[PDB]
């Protein structure tokens, strides 16, 4: 084995002025990078771990005269619906909601058992210990604050690969066929997908032929940078940051499916 | 035996912005859940307890722009009016209030007698240490904060059983014979009573024919659901979140007493 | 860490004056009604366990002018096809079959690692030891005996939540919007289906209109407690011990699904 | 001491187990212990016993249900322990006899009378409501199992025997087989056993435990050359005549069509070896397949 | 002392025997050790490696055809000793690289490069002029076997691998996997295994290997869930489309006709878990019949 020790700032959190919390549960696992852009880089050559070290602070950068709470605490059992309700989240350990002009930290019993990252899918249990969560109810106005993830790992087995990439259609068929992070679902009523499997700020770009309707919109993301025409032959570039795993972007051009190409980096 | 650790959270208050405090006494016992929502499904299996650790905290999550204080300190002897006035209030134990805009903790020299739950009534004295109080006098606007119960129980002899629920009224009679939480009184020149003997979030569910004057109204009361007619002949449902103790809801229809039916499950 | 100790009473066989055996395998998983009905109520709070201790005794309940065999033994391996044939039931530990006019016992090695509850789904196989097993071949007649399950557990990582809650059916659609804990099929001709997901002992409450043919009626199910109607736009409740996961409960109303509601909380 | 005073109870039973395995370096073998439970008995209310005669060889399921995985890899054996016990699980107020005595010669008709029964070794018969146990003087030759066929008596000991007459009412008991074997010589294969008819030939080509015959005027033949209860499993296309009848056979279950090209199944429970099954669908021959697991 | 003076041979080669097997009480559990010979390599004169990556539990016959024939009788297992050889049995006038390295994520694509197996533990690759060996890092985990499917990662360690890029001619050598089992739980049951389909439905009701899905536009699915080279035997009625096709896959061998009502059969030797192969029947499932054994 090798090690390490945290710094990442896992999305934030955005008013509430509601009675209800809501939540933006976040998963752990060496590699989801919803939850670790910098350190999903390091385990593409290993396959298991340990932690020794991880806490989530509330950081405070944002004055008093505001106010509500900022639930957060995770649950081992990194996957299953967050409540709907408080008392439901306000009995799940964790513990440590504060307010937000405040500065709070966040800690986790951390076991001791070699489990494996995901090259894959499998079952979201033995994989991960399991999702974090943070819920914020005010109303008092203002955008919070931040946190990350204090840690420190161990990734035994010496292994090395993955990816997600370049993937083309091709007017019968596609074409992922070289490492992932997205998938390109299309709900009909030409409207289309585009989609992530993995976490992180990303640099885009690509695809193209009959630039249509539209391209590169956004829905459930970070933020978009678009440097292309529309097309229709055309060129285009955009940089996500995401949110929790698999927020989602798209085009707009006919009917039924066939087009150009893309390639998708990480960054 | 047994054990448990705390983690709940209490009701809360609503501003005061008045002269003279004002009180929401909450009623401690393993089984009083207008103080204990998640551990009342515990104590269905054995009768006698302990606690050694409780204590409970105001959370803080409001901004300074607001002010007075927020009294909070309990009285073994968990049943007695609180007074009327605060140096009343200020002269017995607890200790401890302070300002909104702050976190403050609260705890309880807890004894070391095996004392017994209710499975009913007894006399509020030798069944429980004593209710649990807070106060808060203030002007200047909020929504102040939330409190829980820090603690570790003993739950000796090992009994098991209990519940209220289904309860229907037979044109002559009712019918509430199968665990409670309510009582339905009714008061003459039909308004009517719908209630609780318990405390917690529910799914009311139910009863019905003559959908006359109202139904599912409430008044002492917590979040309401009501996705019903009125009915004269249908079906009805609500999610309660009480307060304490005995908080009630209400229908409306005639005179004198029959009806339908209904069932109260607590969840 | 909390903990445990057993006192449930699993479902009977009854007779078999048959020449092969007939099995009920019932499940194991700190919540699996159909196998707790009374433990199932204090692990919507946690997240891993145990067991330390537990066995099945054949309380011994029928005379001896009465005979055969009351196969019973456990096989970690908690799910896979019971066989068909005693040779192949004669052959996995367990162990231990009697006769019914005596009193037996049964016991388990139990071993020491985390495992987690189902809060689903899952695979049977890295959340639950293994499911039991009961024959009993004879033709002598009787209605044999009963058993339980002696344990002591360990439920780590503080937790909290779950259910199955409120269920209601639209004309068009239904609606088991808001936590299970069973699946409600029909199955055409019509005669109905009243189903689970989980495991332990509940608390019905519900559902109404039409008061057709039947209700709350119930097939592979422990103890039913209804204190309804019919109805025929009335109310109904009832009290089930389930067995091994998924034990079913029914009505009885016409043809094509459209009905009233219902809340099934879990107790 | 017999004599004075004896205590045959209402009732009587006994409690057994469940019987976990132990095994030897390389010399030139491995080993085993039993732990089977081989058919009951029923009743008999009648005047004559009734025989369930089942076949003892390394692999014969319906005398081996859980050893018969391990001989899949070896060739010859042993015994050196090796007793049926009748469990004894119902009570006194039922009566009669059950018998059970081994011969050797493991295959031959069971008489059609006891005295016959009563003169074959074996000895011992004893009442329903008591725990009787029975042992065979075994040998010491390196024999071989059945890959097959052969002929039941160089291939195998010889098979068991079980009566019971009675009319006092009851489901008796159940027996299984103390046992300890030798696997010498290092092999490995086998399965059904599935075999394939090929419209101009057949195919057994894959561990037996049954030769198909038939008798012409077509009416045809479904055999065995193994000895226990067995899971069936097949065959198939123009679903005629029938299909999974039977004659001198134990117990059939079917639960497929006719078929006329369907799917079928049953579970056998023999007596002594060679006992038959059969179809009906014309006049020469070619079909489809099946597969025979013993079990 | 390496230094001075070396000797490449013409030829070097091994001579290599015939394990014959060794095993433990109850306290709960039995045992094992190796003698196995896992598939081999072929040339590769070509510049990217490829290769045959192996999947490693107790019972994948594509990686054991002498010990998942007592697995039926237990689930859950150990290792204790297990390691490839490079038996070395060609002539050093070939050359090039015969990668071998397990990766206990036993079940992920290989990569496509080498770099990318040349950082995968394992370790080891030499020459094929000489004989080599492997060693794995085993744990000590009560791991399940696959009455199925599951998922592959929760019940088996990790596929092995093996690869080798040359050009210079010749059929290499041949490996095998030096180890030592640990089968708890007294369990017994299994085979094809055998899964019908049943025009209402299917039916693999009796021990798996692969999961029969079919992509619509009917063109079909018929795969795996374990790794090693197989054994196909099966399946019939409406002989259409086709049949027996592969994809995804090692060596293939259809003995049937098509069929329109026929017989068929085939032998895998896979790659990496789950390679798929299949036929070609309308439109909505029903059909007849199969049985796939490991081998």
């Amino acid at each position: 084995g090798i090690t390490r020790s945290g710094s990442e700032l896992i999305t934030t959190l955005k008013k509430n002025t509601d009675t209800e919390p809501k939540y933006t549960t976040a998963v752990l696992n060496p590699s989801e990078p919803g939850t670790f852009n910098q350190l999903i880089k390091e385990a593409a050559q290993y396959e298991k771990y340990r932690f020794t070290s991880l806490r989530f602070r509330y950081s405070p950068m944002s004055p008093s005269t505001t106010g509500g709470k900022v639930a957060l605490a995770f649950d081992r059992d990194a996957a299953k619906p967050p409540p709907n309700d408080l008392a439901s989240l306000y009995n799940i350990e964790g513990c440590v909601s504060s307010v937000p002009w405040t500065g709070f930290i966040l800690t986790v019993p951390t076991d001791s058992t070699d489990r494996f990252v995901a090259d894959g899918i499998s079952d979201p249990k033995l994989v991960d210990f399991g999702k974090l969560i943070m819920a914020t109810y005010g109303q008092g106005a203002a955008q919070l604050g931040e946190v990350r993830v204090e840690y420190t790992v161990q990734l035994k087995n010496r292994t090395g690969s993955t990816s997600a990439q370049i993937g083309d259609f091709a007017g019968v068929k596609d074409g992922p066929r070289l490492v992932s992070w997205s998938k390109t679902k299309g709900t009909a009523g030409w409207e289309h997908d585009c989609h992530f499997l993995g976490t992180g700020n990303f640099s885009l770009t690509l695809f193209y032929e009959k630039a249509p309707v539209s391209g590169l919109e956004n829905a459930d993301a970070s933020d978009f940078s678009v440097l292309g025409e529309a097309a229709a032959g055309s060129v285009q570039w955009a940089g996500v940051k995401v949110a929790e795993r698999g927020q989602g972007v798209k085009m707009v051009t006919t009917e039924e499916q066939p087009k150009g190409k893309w390639q998708a980096l990480r960054i």
